[PDB]
This record gives C-alpha cells, structure tokens and sequence, in this order.
C-alpha cells in the first residue's frame, strides 16, 4: 500500500495532483491522499527528482527532441532496471538493500506518528474515565490531568523517537550510508510494539525496550555510521527513571536456582488438581490402624508418579488414572466408616521428631517408612524422592501454626514420661499400643547414626556449601581456591557498582563469623548476616522481572515477521502492472524472515496479568518489619539482654507466617520468584532461634540436666555423683512440706550407695541424704502436734516411708553382683519426677549413653503386656486381653442381628454392657472384672432360651463358662496361703519404727544408760508378730556403726549386747506361733476342698462364694490374735533351763619349715644375736605353759544338782520329816561353807539389768561367741532373784555378788587381747609370703596399678552383660546378631587375669611382666570392638569405648626393737610360776588369767611389728640391699611364729575356763532360786 503510491506514477504526478478525485470517489482512498501530502511537505519527492536529473539529460539528448518536463517518466520504486541503476553515479545505495527502505520506512513513520494524534486528542476529552495508560501519560503533557501514574512516563519519551526521524529524514539528502535505511526498520517496529504492551499495565515489560533500543544503539555504532552521533539521548533519560537501586543481581541468580515448572495452560489447571486429591488423602491417612500400611505406601507412591507426570507435559491417561486414586481413597474411606473403636493418636510427638533428624534429600527412604504414621502431608513428601526442592529441608517442618526439640535431649525425655504412663490408659488401648511403640523401637534402631552425629557443626556444613556458591556464580572461578585479596579485585569486574558495597559489608562478614563459630551465638549471628545479605541482591524496588525477557524477544519477532508478510502480498499485486512474469530486482533487493528462528521461547509461561502488582506487596511487607533497621535492633537487644527480648521475635514470626502463607495462596500460576524467596525468610528466622537455644543455656540454677540417670557413664564414676549432691542443695533444702517428690529422690541415692558397694568417698552422700529424711519428719510432727478391706470395714505417707526403710536394710547385705539392668528402671521414674517438677536445668545434646538405655525401657513394657498373681488386687494385661478378645467376638455377633430387631430389651442391654466392659482401664482388680463377665452371661443365657435355633452362638456360651471356671482357679489360689499378705501387712509398720530409733542412737552419735533404756521400751512394748522385723531393724543400725568406724566404739557396744539378748528369746517366740497355725492351716484346708464344682452350673457359683467370704474372715481375725498378743509375758517369765563347741583355732607348724643360709647372709647384726639357743628355749618354755590346766568350776555345781535331785524328787509330800530336815540342812550347810572356803562398789554397778548392760565389754570377734552362750544366761533370772529375796539367802545373795564382779572385769581385759590376736594372725600372713618373694620390692611402683586393675574388676564384667542385652533387642529388629561372641570370648579371658591379680596379698616383682601383658589385652579389646562397629549401630559398643578411654641399716632397727620388746614381754610370764584344787582357788584362778594376758602386754608387741612392716610396703628398695632385708626378716620369723604360738595357748584356756565359771554360775544360781520359792 505505499507500492500503490509508487506505481501510480503518470508524468507529473498522475496529471499534477489533479484536484483530489480519491475524494469525488468519497478509506482508502483518503489515507492515500495524506501519504501524498506527507510526501510532499517533505522534500521527499524533491529529493528524488534531483537524481533523474542526469537521466532526463541523456534521454533528451540521445531519442528525438521534445518538450522538457518537470518530472521524468519514471515510478518510485527507483530500483529495477534500465539506466537509472547507472543514476548511482553518486550516492551509490541503490544496489544495495537500503533502497527499498527508504520508500516502506516513510510508510511506518507515517503510521506511527499519526497514531500519537489520535491518542493526544483523546486525552482532551475525558479524564480518567475508562482511558488507557499510554492515554493517561499524556496528562501531564496536555491540560486535563489525573491523580497517579506518572512513574513511567512513555507518550513522553516514546515521542521523542519519532521526531527525531522526522528530523533526520526531512533534512539528509544523502540516501547513502552504511545500512541506515535498514536499521531505521527495526527501531520503528519496537515503537509499534511499545505502544501495544502500554495501553494498560505491565511496567515490568519496559524492562526489555530499555535493552531492544539500547542493544540497537551498540548495533548501530559497530557499523561505523555517522548517525548515532545525531540524537545520542533517547534513552540516557529514560534509564534516570526507570533504573531499579535495592537488587541487581536477580537477573543472574534465577538461573541457577531455578527447577522445573510445567510449561501448558492445561497443566496448572491439573496441577491445582493434584493437591486438591493431595489435601483429602490426608484426612484418611490419619484413620487407619496398623494392619493397612500395606496399601498408603503405595497410594503414597502414585503422587511421586503423577508429580513426574505432570511435569512430562503428557496428558492422555492423567484424568483416567486420577480417577482410580479418587477410587482408592474411597474404598479406604468405606473401611473407615464401620471403626466403632476410634483411633487415639498417640505417639504422635515421637513420630514428628524422628523425622526432623532425618529430613533431608539424602536419606529418602528412611523418611517413607517414617511418613504414614506420622503428621507430614503427602504434599510435603514428593519433595524429597524428586529433586525439584530448593533450600536445606529442615525449614519446611520447623515452623506450624520447634527448633528446641532438635538441638535439645526433648525427644528422648519424652519417649521416657509417655511409656511410664502407659498402663493407665483405657482398656480399647492394649492392641494399637503394643503395634505402636513396636513401630517406634524400629524407628530409633535405624535412625541411630542420624541422631548421634553433631548438630551444631553440621548447619554449619550446609551454610559453606551455600555461602560458596553464592560467590561462585558472581565471582569468577571457585571460592575454595582463591585468597582474601583476590576475590575482592574481581567483584568490580564481574559485578555492578552497587552490589559492590552489599557483598562486602554483609556476605564477607558472614563468612568470616561461620568460621570462627564456636557457640550458637557465633553460628546464629553467621546465619541471620547472611539473611539480610540476599535480600539486598534479589528483590528489587520497581518491578524486575527475568522471565518477561524471553516473551518480549519473540513478540517483537512475531510483529517483525507479520510486516514483513504484509509487504510482500500489498507488493504482490503490483507485479501485474509495469512487470512481466518472472521476476523484479526489489524481489532480492527486501529481506525476507525466516520461519526457523525462533528464540527460544517457552522457559516457564507467565499470562497477560500483570506481575507490577506483586513487586508492590514485597516492599509493602520487607520495608515494614523486615527492613535492616528492623532487623539489626533485635541483634542489639539480645546482645545487651536488657529487657523485653522474647516477645518482639513472636510478633517477627507471626507477621512472616501469613506473608509467606499469603504468597502460596497467592495468585496460583508462578512460584519461581516465591519459593527462592522463601528460603531466605525461612532461614532469617531460623537465625533467632539460635540465639533462643543460647540464653536458655545461660540461664542455669541447676546445671545437672535431666536424663542424668539412664546412661552407664555417669552413674558409675564414684566422684560424680558425689558432684551430682551439691548442685541439687537448693532443691532439698529450700522444698515444702507434702510434696512426696523430694523424698522419692533421696530414695535413689540410697541404691546408688549400696551400688557402688559402699564406697567411702559416698559416705557423705549417705550421711547427710539420711538427715535430711529427718528433717523432712521433724517438721511433720511439729505441725500434727500444734473382701479384704470390705469385709474388714463392716466390723501415700506410708508407702514411702515404708520404702525408705526396706532400701535402708537391703544395703546392708553380703553381695549383690550389680548390674545396670535392674539399676536403669529405677532411674526411669526419677527422671518423670525432675523434669516435671524441676526447672531452669541444662540444654545438652543426645549422646550414645542415654539411647542404650531408653531402648531397654520400651522393651521392658512391650514385653510385659504380650508375655504371662493376688485376686482382687492385681492388673494382669495378659489375662485381661484374653477377655478383651472373648467379649469383643460376642459384640460382632449382636451387630449382626441387632438390625431387623432392634426394639429388644436383652440385644439393647448387653450391647450396653459390653461397651462398658471394654471402657475398663487396666488398673482394676480382678473381683470388678469377674463381675462384668457374670452379668453378660446371664443375659447371654435368656436370650438363647426365648429365640429360635436359628442362633448358632453355642461356640460362644461355652468359652465364656470355660473362662469363668479359669478365673476360679485362680481365686482359691489366694485362699490356700492366705497369711503372706497378713504376714505383710504386719511388716508395714516398720516406716514409722526407723524414725524412733534414728533419734537416740545416731543423734546421740552425733549417755550409755539413756540409750538402753530407750531401746528397753522398744522390744518390751511390743507385739508377737511384729518381733522379727524388730530385730531385722535393730542390726540394720549395728552395721551402720561399723560402716562409719573407730570413731565412736562404745555406741557399737552398746548395741551389741542388746541384740544378742533380745535374740536369746526368739525360739520361744517363734514356737508359739508356728503351733498355733497348725490349728488355723486345717480349717482353712477343709473349706477350700468344699468348693469344688461337678456339673458347673456357673449361677451355683456364685452363691457357694459369700458363704465362703463369710467363714473365712474369723479365721483371719483369729490369727490377728496370736500376731498383736503382747510379748511382754514371755520376757517377764524367763527362760526354762544341756550345756557348745568351739572354732577351735590351732595352727602353728605351718610357718616353721631358706632359713639356713639366712642367717650367714646377715651390717649391723655384730654391733648388738644366736637362733640357736633362743628358738630351742623359746620352744622349750611354751610346753610348761601349755601343761598347766585350771580345774572346773561347772563340775561342782552339777555335783549338787545331782545330790538336790536325789533329795528333792524322792519326797512323796503326804503328812520321816525329822531326818529329812536334817539332811536337807546339811546340803545347804555344806555349800555354803564349801564356796566360802575357795575364794569369795560391788553393788553400785549392778543395781538392775539395764545398769551392767552398759559399761560391760563386748565380744564383737567371731572366735568367742560360744563364751556368751551362758552370761546372758544369767540375765534373765537376776531380776527373779531380787523379787523373790531366813539366813541362809541373805549369805546365798551377797555370794553371788562377788563372783559377778569377778565375771564381769574379765571381759574388758579378754575382748582387747582378741582385738590384737586378729591383728598379729593378719601380719604373720604377710611376712610369711614375704619370705618366698623371689623378685624386689616394687609397692611405690606397683600399688599404682593394682588400683587400676581392681577398678576395672567390679564395673568391667558387669558393663559386658549390660550390652549382651541390647544387642539382644536389636536382634529382634534387625540382622546384627552375631556381634555377641566377641564380647563373651572377651570377658571369659579376663577371668583368667583377674585371678592372678588377687592370688597374691603382696605383690612381687613378677607382676610387672604380667600387668604389661593385661595393659596389651586392653589395646587388643579397643581394635576388636572398632573392627565390630561395622554393618550394624554403633552405639552399644561406644559407651564401652568411651569408658575404657576414659579409665585407661633402719630397717634392721626396727626388728631389732621388736626382738628385744619379744624376749623381755616373755620374760616377764615365766617370772610367775606355773603351779598346775587343794584350796582357795576361785581368788587366783581369776586372777591368774587377768597376769598372764597382762605380762603378754599384746598392746606393744603388736605394736612394734605394726611400725616394722610399714617401712617395708610404703618404700621401695632395688635389686640392691634387698637380699640383705630378707635374710633379717627371715632372721625373726621363727620368733614371731612362736610368739603367735604363746597366744594360741593362753586363749584356747582361758576361753575354756570362761565358759565352765559361767555355766557354773548358772547351775548354782537356779538352785538358789528354786530354794527362796519353794
């Protein structure tokens, strides 16, 4: 259509411009015409007549002559043929192909120019009433404005493109340069398109014509053309406005983060389709029980199918193959309507915290065995098998609507309170619970080595694996190998000038803090530097965005190419006018576009709805809180910890709650710039809860953590727990009164003093645990001062109280064998008592030692509820969970046939009853269960009567009587024994007697008649039942003294003494009740084999059993009469009346037969000694000792025992007596004239009994108990001599006096020659095996290792039974099992070791070379164990590990001076005379054992060797002077071993001596009694 102008070419210009005839015709007639006037008020058309000037010429003067013309006869399109091509004598273009641009160039120029009239015009008219923008930007160029949008400003600046062509084409001339005509085409098609993409919208599409009119000024200028210089500013004003400041790099950082997004407008439509399926999947998936995860794995497997399917651009089977997951979720959701039993989501804290150490891209399938049972959506999961995630996974489970329960022991302190409480749920709970902590023992088991690794230097990993490739897409080259100085020489290079100042003030700070991190604080201010640093790079203040650019870039090429379809067919008719057939030369001279050109152009398709509208919402929100100066005040503030700290961050974290939930939501087509921008909104807030988990660690009152029990390793070392007491001073103290948690801690430290087999570093810890239980009771009395038990009715503080006495006897005991098995459930209840009620304790991270322990406890519930007690009183899962099984078979059978008939009475009451039996929780007894099984029975039993035999329930009436008639069994179980419970009921009463008793004898400890008489009052007031349990006390309290030592002496004796005489009484005791229950044990037989059932007749049952409740009853209240009867009576009544053996100790040629040449190998032994005539005269004087024998005394008073009987026995008492009198009158005449022959403040120490029961001696060692087997004897009738004492008793009595005061001086003397007779037999031992030793003396070089090996003697084998049964759970859920052989191979081989180590009491030289050899074993234990640590988990065998880590000249003086002191203490009994009945020997017998144990002086020879063997095991000697010290030791040991041969002879006789005056003491005081009586 400007060919048509150009083709009408008739000499002048078709007949001069005749007078508008287009408008005699009168559209296209008039748009023609103002191209003509365009042309000419141009010079256009001047232009072109001035070249046909030299082609008039040579046609004037070549043809005939004729007239001149203004114009030649020639068209416009100046380009084909025939001489005017040689009309290029000048300005030689025609050839070329910017011919034919001049022409078509003034056609689109006119087009567009004339378009910004029409859009000026308009402006005029109305004012912002349904205009356009490019209409709106010419209100501030016109009069009538508007009230917004002028940021842009286009009409101004796209009208100065158009003016500057019309004024270089007006005034050129020239039509020749470098390719102007074809570079004046492409510039006037962007106009074109810059004015169709501004009519409404899209400032973000002016984003590409600042880059399509700026790379055409760089194209332009590299042809060499003399015009860009003409206008140069056509857009150096349209870059000063429309230039962006906040985020340049967003261009080059979407690239590389950017994943895959469906390309079509038919897959988002489907895509939304998918997720609506995705939402309603998990409202089934949390409704199914345990059998159907068979069939959500693999509904769970399909989205990954459709997700992958979405993406492949391939829908032809997708709306038939969704429609079979809309039928699978409706199958699952008819199973989930008929559930009478509805799921309890239980363990649902435990599932959602094992996947948040898991959830990451690497380890996707541990996640999947983790996902139906858990709370994460399905929409969540297709992240991970799929790589299309963005940003490190932990960010997208953190935050709901728990970054503590990750860095922090939450989950395992957890997994400890919800399986203790587990037992008192409801019955409906028994088989989902043991299906449900089964699942999670196999969850902990393969998610070991996930939670054992470190927590904090991992996010540290994953923060230098995305800060370095940050710098490596806009630095050069790789960030590893690259120094400080040259990084910062290519940030001006490679990036803008504004991005220079952010990358090092923000990204370089935040790489040298996430190096030097050593806290949560260093890591956190590291992450939130980094947080605020991409935020400056990548969202932009105007609207930016790096995908319009590649839809501009294919819109112009589609305009481009419809102009030029649009001038060839407009040219395409002319070719029937002044052309033949063929061809014309502007066919070659126009370019034509390509139809295999195409840019590119789908990446990820964005609408025609404007994205300006979102770039306003970032800034409305990062400018309002998110902004650097709100940010960097919450950094100043946790740094200061002034005040108000916590509570800005949750208002932080909730307005980027719903900005980030606003923009999922949000505008539903394009999550490319969402989702990069949601991981650095996620991981800024991820910096503060880092600095959460640090002041939470800085504030500590407690720093003992929880979980402090539960682990192997810091229980068994000794000096730890001794540190575990004084942290915890605040919490005893300072604690009130009825709290029953306090008291229940103490508990535990009393088995941790008897685990440690009372150690004396714990002492303190077991004095003072003690006295705060007293404290705790001394207050309580201040503030109290200011068919079992139904049938016994009709006519908490005392179960802890009762527990801290049977833990205060149960350490006091010979062994126990400790193992950490029994020591760890026990531990399991403290940890729900300190975590519940104590607070501010300390944030740790999970280690090896606790896991192995919380595996024990899950195992130990799930094995008590599935593997098989007192009736009416105990749980019994396992018996309950087979009527749970029997009723709920019945219950199926109601629903049945409750349908047609449901207005019956009996199917409406036991279907009541039958919900109401399953309702039970398993606590109750059995009594209320049994009721609840009668009455469903007799409703079972009339409606199978009234209905028809159409029923068919005879299978379940008969297992329902076999079940009743096996819950009768067990309750005559409870009826034959019966008195084990009445037996303990009277054992209960021992809590308030450890109280009573704590006062007077610790305290006191803290006088010797006070107590006495204060323990008098607790064995006489007393019962018969309730005796045992006094004395099982009492000697609670005697080893509690000689636990403590030799610091107070005398409070032991004085509670020996009364134990011993309190125990002479319990065979009386124990013989009136063991008879009496032969009369209570018969009646009870007989009613039990009463009942018993022939022809069941299960309501005959019932009624035989309250007349057995009846009965029986009596029978127990008539036992309660034997068991309160006072105990009084039999101690007020004496004992009735026969006479012991010995320990016999005797042992002297043992050590008597290298002695020879001892004595020629002896420095000194000239300057002040012969063997031979000492140790033949040192033998020769001990047989004149051992030669001596005292006569009896016992054998004189049986004499008249037997003469009494005859006199006594023979009287027939009938009314003879005159030479009866006589002869009774000389046997009392003749006793008392005997006894005064031979022998015999007195009164001031034997006032009573409770007198010499104190200063009196004790016999504490257990050679001589037989010698008290007759003074406490006489105890018991001293008080009955003095009730019943007409001149004779009163001689008799002041008799027995004076040889009572001879009896009891006798004790002290004796009981301290004992005390150094077990002194010098365990000092003879050792010089004995030190005459053998063959090597040195190391024992300052070897008592440093015996230590070392006796530590690892009692806590090494018993850590190996402790992980044979872990590895024993794990077997059970996995294949590692053959791990247990090397450690039993390697506890069998110490057994061999720690045998050598004790056969030894002193040590040799030897042992150097053998405890090299156990130091190697150790060595070769560590390799066995790391080698084993493989294929398997790892943490069984790390605690072992980590323990063993952690746990791997004078001298012949002084026996001298216990020679000299040897010979002169023997002297000195040889000085007195032996003399072998004649008279007076009761005065000197007694005297003679108080000389000779005297002139021993035991005291200073026991003494002297004492000082002697210390200078021989404290130092040291060499090879050197050490045959010297063994051939003295050597010299004095056949002394010694005589010496200890003169203590076994004056022991053995007058121990014999002492129980013979005592058992003669006793014959002659009975006679004396019986005569005062009678």
């Amino acid at each position: 259509p400007i060919e048509e102008s150009l083709a009408a070419v008739i000499p002048i210009s078709h007949l001069g411009e005749v007078g508008k005839w287009a408008n005699n015709v009168l559209k296209i007639a008039e748009r023609l015409y103002v191209f003509i006037t365009f042309l000419t008020d141009m010079g256009v058309l001047e232009k072109i007549n001035n070249l046909y000037k030299p082609a008039n010429l040579k046609f004037q003067k070549a043809l005939g002559l004729h007239d001149k013309q203004l114009t030649e006869e020639t068209v416009s399109l100046t380009l084909n043929e025939y001489v005017l091509p040689t009309v290029s004598k000048y300005s030689d273009k025609i050839k070329s192909p910017e011919s034919l641009y001049l022409l078509s160039s003034l056609r689109l120029l006119l087009n567009s120019l004339n378009a910004l009239k029409l859009i000026n015009e308009k402006s005029t008219h109305g004012k912002i009433d349904e205009l356009t923008y490019i209409e709106l930007s010419a209100a501030a160029f016109n009069g009538r404005h508007l009230k917004n949008i002028p940021r842009i400003p286009i009409f101004c600046i796209l009208y100065n493109i158009l003016t500057v062509m019309s004024e270089n084409l007006k005034t050129e001339s020239l039509f020749c340069g470098s390719n102007q005509y074809q570079y004046y085409w492409d510039l006037l098609v962007i106009v074109i398109a810059a004015l169709e993409t501004a009519v409404t919208k899209d400032e973000a599409r002016l984003r590409v014509y600042k880059e399509l009119i700026d790379s055409w000024i760089a194209s332009v200028k590299s042809k060499s053309d003399i015009e860009i210089t003409p206008f140069l500013n056509i857009n150096l004003e349209f870059t000063d406005v429309l230039q962006l400041s906040r985020g340049h790099s967003i261009t080059l950082l979407w690239d590389i983060f950017r994943k895959n997004y469906p390309t079509t407008s038919n897959s988002w439509l489907a895509f939304e389709k998918l997720i609506n399926l995705s939402e309603k999947f998990d409202k089934v998936r949390l409704l199914q029980f345990s059998e159907s995860y068979n069939s959500i794995k693999d509904l769970m497997d399909v989205f990954r199918l459709l997700n992958d399917d979405v993406l492949n651009n391939k829908l032809s089977e997708f709306n038939l193959l969704l429609s079979k997951l809309e039928d699978g979720i409706n199958e699952l959701e008819l199973i989930s309507n008929k559930f009478l039993n509805k799921r309890k989501h239980y363990f649902a804290d435990e599932f959602d915290n094992l996947i948040r150490y898991t959830f990451s891209v690497d380890t996707a399938e541990l996640i999947k065995e983790l996902a139906p049972a858990s709370s994460l959506a399905t929409q969540k999961l297709t992240k991970l098998i799929t790589n299309k995630y963005n940003y490190p996974p932990i960010f997208d489970v953190l935050w709901t609507e728990f970054t503590s329960t990750i860095f922090s022991s939450q989950f395992l302190e957890d997994v400890v309170r919800k399986s203790n409480n587990l037992k008192s749920f409801s019955g409906n709970q028994i088989k989902q619970s043991i299906s449900d902590a089964e699942l999670l023992l196999s969850s902990t088991i393969k998610c070991s080595p996930n939670l054992l690794k470190s927590q904090m230097e991992y996010y540290k990993n994953m923060l230098l694996s995305w800060l370095r490739k940050v710098i490596d897409i806009h630095v050069g080259g790789d960030c590893l190998k690259l120094t400080l100085k040259e990084l910062c020489s290519l940030i001006e290079e490679k990036t803008a000038s504004e991005t220079r100042v952010t990358f090092a003030e923000y990204i370089f700070p935040a790489l040298d803090l996430a190096e030097s991190s050593k806290s949560l604080e260093e890591l956190g201010e590291a992450w939130i530097t980094f947080g605020t640093g991409l935020l400056l790079l990548f969202v932009p203040d105007s609207p930016y965005d790096p995908a319009i650019h590649d839809y501009v870039l294919y819109d112009l090429f589609l305009k481009t190419k419809t102009f030029s379809q649009n001038l060839m067919k407009s040219w395409r008719n002319v070719r029937k006018v002044i052309s033949g057939d063929e061809e014309i030369f502007t066919e070659k001279l126009i370019n034509t576009i390509s139809d295999d050109d195409a840019p590119q152009s789908p990446r990820v398709y964005r609408t025609g709805m404007s994205i300006d509208s979102l770039f306003d919402e970032w800034m409305a929100f990062l400018s309002s809180t998110m902004s650097s100066r709100q940010i960097k005040e919450l950094v100043s503030s946790y740094k200061c910890n002034s005040d108000q700290s916590d509570r800005r961050l949750e208002m932080l974290q909730q307005n980027s709650a719903h900005f980030l939930n606003r923009l999922e939501s949000g505008y539903s087509k394009f999550a490319d710039l969402n989702d990069i921008l949601a991981g650095y909104i996620y991981s800024i807030n991820f910096g503060f809860d880092l600095l959460k988990l640090q002041k939470s660690k800085d504030r500590a009152s407690f720093q003992i953590s929880p979980l402090w029990s539960m682990d192997p390793i810091n229980i068994s070392c000794a000096e730890n727990v001794l540190s575990a007491y004084h942290e915890l001073s605040r919490f005893f103290k300072k604690g009130d009164m009825e709290d029953t948690s306090i008291e229940k801690v103490l508990m535990y430290f009393l088995t941790l003093f008897k685990f440690h087999k009372r150690d004396t570093n714990l002492l303190e810890i077991f004095e003072a645990a003690l006295y705060t239980l007293y404290s705790r009771w001394s207050v309580r009395r201040f503030r109290q001062e200011q068919y079992e038990a139904d049938f016994r009715k009709l006519f908490n503080l005392d179960d802890i109280y009762f527990k801290l006495a049977d833990t205060y006897i149960s350490v006091f005991d010979k062994d126990h064998d400790a193992n950490f098995s029994s020591e760890l459930k026990s531990g399991a209840i403290i940890t729900t008592i300190l975590s519940e009620d104590l607070k501010n304790t300390r944030i740790e991270e999970l280690k090896s030692g606790s896991l192995s322990a919380v595996i024990n406890t899950l195992d130990a519930e799930t094995q008590s509820f599935k593997n098989t007690i007192d009736f009416y009183h105990d749980f019994s899962i396992p018996e309950f969970q087979k009527a749970g099984d029997i009723i709920e078979t019945v219950l199926k059978s109601v629903l049945k046939l409750l349908k047609q008939w449901p207005e019956h009475a009996t199917l409406k009451e036991l279907y009541r009853v039958s919900q109401e039996f399953l309702n039970y929780p398993i606590k109750t007894p059995l009594a209320r269960q049994l009721q609840k099984i009668e009455q469903i029975y007799t409703y079972l039993a009339e409606w199978e009567k009234y209905a028809s035999s159409e029923v068919s329930l005879n299978n379940t009436v008969k297992l329902i009587t076999d079940l009743i008639v096996s819950w009768r069994k067990l309750e005559l179980r409870t009826w034959k024994g019966l008195f084990n419970s009445e037996d303990a009921k009277t054992r209960k009463s021992i809590g308030k007697w450890w109280f009573y008793l704590y006062e007077s004898i610790v305290i006191s400890n803290f006088n010797a008649t006070l107590l006495v008489s204060s323990l008098n009052l607790f064995f006489s007031k007393s019962t018969l039942g309730e005796f045992n349990a006094r004395l099982d006390l009492v000697k609670a309290f005697y080893k509690h003294i000689q636990l403590i030592g030799l610091r107070s002496s005398k409070i032991a004796g004085l509670l020996h003494n009364t134990i011993k005489f309190y125990y002479q009484f319990k065979p009386l005791i124990d013989e009136r009740i063991t008879n009496g229950k032969k009369s209570l044990e018969k009646e009870i037989d007989d009613i039990i084999l009463l009942a018993s059932w022939k022809d069941v007749n299960v309501d005959a049952l019932k009624q035989s059993s309250r007349k057995s409740h009846n009965n029986l009853y009596k029978i127990v209240r008539k036992y309660r009469d034997l068991l309160n009867g006072d105990a009084k009576t039999i101690i007020e009544a004496g004992l009735l009346y026969x006479x012991x053996x010995x320990x016999x100790x005797x042992x002297x040629x043992x050590x008597x037969x290298x002695x020879x040449x001892x004595x020629x190998x002896x420095x000194x032994x000239x300057x002040x000694r012969n063997i031979d005539t000492v140790a033949s005269n040192m033998d020769s004087y001990l047989e004149k000792i051992s030669s001596q024998e005292f006569p009896n005394f016992a054998d004189l008073a049986s004499d008249f025992y037997a003469e009494a009987e005859r006199l006594r026995k023979e009287t027939p008492n009938v009314y003879r007596l005159a030479y009866l009198k006589t002869q009774k009158s000389k046997l009392l005449g003749d006793a008392l004239k005997e006894l005064r022959r031979i022998g015999l403040d007195i009164q001031k120490v034997q006032s009573s009994t409770t007198t010499i029961l104190a200063n009196i001696a004790p016999f504490n060692n257990e050679y001589l108990n037989s010698s008290d087997a007759f003074f406490f004897k006489i105890l018991d009738l001293l008080p009955k001599l003095r009730s019943a004492a007409v001149a004779a008793i009163e001689r008799g009595m002041a008799l027995a006096q004076s040889l009572m005061f001879s009896l009891i001086t006798v004790r002290h003397p004796l009981s301290e020659f004992t005390n150094d007779y077990c002194k010098i037999n365990g000092m003879m031992l050792d010089l004995e095996h030190f005459t053998c030793l063959k090597g040195d003396i190391v024992h300052s070089s070897l008592k440093a290792n015996v230590d070392n090996v006796r530590l690892f003697e009692k806590w090494l084998p018993s850590l190996l039974d402790y992980a044979a049964q872990t590895l024993s759970v794990i077997s059970k859920y996995s294949a590692t099992s053959e791990q247990q052989k090397i450690l039993l191979d390697a506890k069998s081989t110490l057994s061999s070791f720690f045998v050598h180590f004790n056969s030894s009491r002193i040590f040799d030289s030897s042992f150097i070379e053998s405890y090299s050899r156990f130091e190697l074993f150790i060595n070769e234990l560590l390799k066995k164990l790391e080698n084993a640590k493989e294929t398997g988990n790892a943490f069984v065998f790390d605690i072992i590990i980590e323990w063993i880590k952690a746990n791997k000249e004078d001298v012949e003086q002084a026996f001298r001076r216990t020679f000299t002191s040897i010979i002169l203490s023997f002297q000195k009994v040889i000085g007195d005379g032996i003399e072998s009945t004649d008279d007076n020997w009761l005065s000197a017998s007694f005297k003679k054992v108080m000389v000779n144990v005297k002139l021993l002086r035991s005291s200073v020879v026991s003494k002297n060797i004492e000082t002697a063997l210390s200078l021989l095991k404290d130092f040291d000697f060499t090879t050197t002077e050490s045959i010297y010290v063994k051939s003295v030791i050597s010299f004095t040991l056949p002394v010694i071993t005589r010496y200890y041969n003169a203590m076994t002879v004056v022991l053995e006789r007058s121990r014999i001596y002492y129980t013979n005056t005592s058992r003669g003491m006793y014959i002659l005081s009975t006679i004396l009694h019986s005569l005062a009586k009678n």
